[PDB]
């Protein structure tokens, strides 16, 4: 006491804490409102969070994330098998179970995926922590509403291995509707659609809501579309302008490369705000420095079909929930993709004009929701 909320993200963790009535989202010891689900080894030292993917692009093999797609699961499961091909990292199978192997201290060493997560957990527990000025040991940690049990039991023991006392685990979308103030009872039921574009994964799911009590009616969506994909549509782009100009391809130098995709993530928070972002990159490839801008038209140009195509997995929703668009009360945005203003309109024009809860940042709603249950639950 004071029990705390925690989103453990697929790329973004989030932890709030409720007092005096308020919400408030934490901030980390670099100043920010989200940490990166990340873990780096070295020789010498375990990295996490920011520290970990500031140095990701030099340590490729080391760093592990997305430790989410993996926690639950089986070392044999379709989707493991299909993931492990595109990380830099190893995936080892220990008795049917999957494993990181990286390299620590000049060792190997394997983690399951709930240690990793542990050790994201105990990051937001020192983070809340050092706000708080006081140990935390009971949370409220969220998941995916199509978590299954063995999903939602690893990402518990990744709190318990963290020190934490988890008060429950719930829906994430549950946990934005409740950011809002939506579990209140005010007569009959409502139906609320949570639209969740977060850095890898997309999420739909509507909730049917009457005395405090929610009813998931449908969950669409993609597992493999988040603000990430946006960032790669960006790094091609300047690959071809940095070709152009200095008859030179960086495609094959993998820091290059790296180092290129996170000016492009963070150009892309810009052009959230604004119409266009400078991007300055020194000695980005044989000592030559990129320095060049975008615009907000032509980043919603290289994403168009991306975005478009986050309606498909709304209409399926509304059709699998037995629902149309004029049956839905209210509409939740959560995920810092959808802080992006061409998704906002897409969405809206979807449903006609109808407003967005919007004023709550999307990748600290779940997080928000969380951490008012968290006190209520205490
Ligand atoms: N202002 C913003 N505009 C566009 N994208 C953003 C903004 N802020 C954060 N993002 C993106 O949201 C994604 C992940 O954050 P969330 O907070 O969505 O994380 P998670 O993937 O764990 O759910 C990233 O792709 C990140 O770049
Ligand atoms: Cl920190
Ligand atoms: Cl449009
Ligand atoms: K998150
Ligand atoms: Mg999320």
């Amino acid at each position: 006491g004071p029990a705390v909320g925690i989103d453990l993200g697929t790329t973004y963790s989030c932890v709030g804490v409720f007092q005096h009535g308020k919400v408030e989202i934490i901030a980390n010891d670099q100043g920010n409102r989200t940490t990166p689900s990340y873990v780096a080894f070295t020789d010498t030292e375990r990295l996490i969070g920011d520290a970990a993917k500031n140095q990701v692009a030099m340590n490729p093999t080391n760093t592990v994330f997305d430790a989410k797609r993996l926690i639950g699961r089986r070392f044999d499961d379709a989707v493991v098998q299909s993931d492990m091909k595109h990380w830099p990292f190893m995936v080892v199978n220990d008795a049917g179970r999957p494993k990181v192997q990286v390299e620590y201290k000049g060792e190997t060493k394997s983690f399951y995926p709930e240690e990793v997560s542990s050790m994201v957990l105990t990051k937001m527990k020192e983070i809340a922590e050092a706000y708080l000025g006081a140990t935390v040991t009971n949370a409220v940690v969220t998941v995916p509403a199509y978590f299954n049990d063995s999903q939602r039991q690893a990402t518990k023991d990744a709190g318990t291995i963290a020190g934490l006392n988890v008060l429950r685990i719930i829906n994430s979308p549950t946990a934005a509707a409740i950011a809002y103030g939506l579990d209140k009872a005010v007569g009959a039921e409502r139906n609320v659609l949570i639209f969740d574009l977060g850095g890898g994964t997309f999420d739909v799911s509507i909730l049917t809501i009457e005395d405090g009590i929610f009813e998931v009616k449908s969950t669409a969506g993609d597992t493999h579309l988040g603000g990430e994909d946006f960032d790669n549509r960006m790094v091609n782009h300047f690959i071809a302008e940095f070709k152009r100009k200095h008859k030179k391809d960086i495609s094959e130098n993998k820091r290059a490369v790296r180092r290129l995709r996170t000016a492009c993530e963070r150009a892309k928070r810009t052009l959230s705000s604004s119409t266009q972002a400078s991007i300055e990159i020194d000695s980005l490839y044989e000592g030559i420095d990129f320095y060049t801008s975008i615009t907000r038209a032509r980043f919603e140009e290289l994403n168009a079909d991306l975005f478009r195509g986050t309606l498909d997995p709304v209409e399926k929703a509304l059709r699998d929930a037995k629902l149309d668009k004029s049956q839905i009360h209210d509409i939740v945005l959560v995920g810092g993709s959808t802080r992006i203003p061409k998704i906002q309109k897409l969405l809206q024009d979807f449903f006609n004009g109808k407003e967005l809860n919007k004023s709550i940042n999307p990748d600290e709603a779940v997080a928000y929701g969380a951490a008012v249950q968290a006190a209520i639950l205490s």
